[PDB]
């Protein structure tokens, strides 16, 4: 399933490097990863309000709390329409999480987190990702 290995490289390294403020198919992945840079800190300086008033009544203080996000986060997503602004909001708003996760000393929650939104937008939506070219789509959209 390399959509699936793709997609989680990417979500998984954006999630990392935010959390860290570190850096670390192989073009598509390196130019995605660009583009959530670019989107993705946009949309959390934009929606820090929001963003941190739903974490804070999320309650995320350890790997239980994170491995329960699933559902909400297939509910929220399935719910409204699909296109890339909605996916990058989904992993903007993990970014924003895997931030905490670092400050409160819980940097092993993050690739769960990582796992768990790529579940999300994989097992909800690849139909819709294989006909958009998946992630080449992705880079085109947004540059
Ligand atoms: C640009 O759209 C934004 C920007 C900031 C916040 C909300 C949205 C709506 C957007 O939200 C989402 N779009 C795609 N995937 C998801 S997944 C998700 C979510 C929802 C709950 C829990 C978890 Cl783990 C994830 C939200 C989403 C959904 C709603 C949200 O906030 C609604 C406003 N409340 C009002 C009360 N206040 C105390 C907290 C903020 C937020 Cl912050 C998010 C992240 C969301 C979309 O649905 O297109
Ligand atoms: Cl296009």
């Amino acid at each position: 399933d390399e959509l699936y290995r793709q997609s989680l490289e990417i979500i998984s390294r954006y999630l990392r490097e935010q959390a860290t403020g570190a850096k670390d198919s192989g073009a598509t992945s390196r130019k995605a990863l660009e583009t959530l840079r670019r989107v993705g800190d946009g949309v959390q300086r934009n929606h820090e309000t929001a963003f941190q008033g739903m974490l804070r009544k999320l309650d995320i203080k350890n790997e239980d709390d994170v491995k329960s996000l699933s559902r909400v986060m297939i509910h929220v997503f399935s719910d409204g329409v699909t296109n890339w602004g909605r996916i990058v909001t989904l992993i903007s708003f993990g970014a924003f999480v895997a931030k905490h996760l670092k400050t409160i000393n819980q940097e092993s929650c993050i690739e769960p987190l990582a796992e768990s939104i790529t579940d999300v937008l994989v097992r909800t939506k690849r139909d819709w990702l294989v006909k958009q070219r998946g992630w080449d789509g992705f880079v085109e959209f947004f540059h």
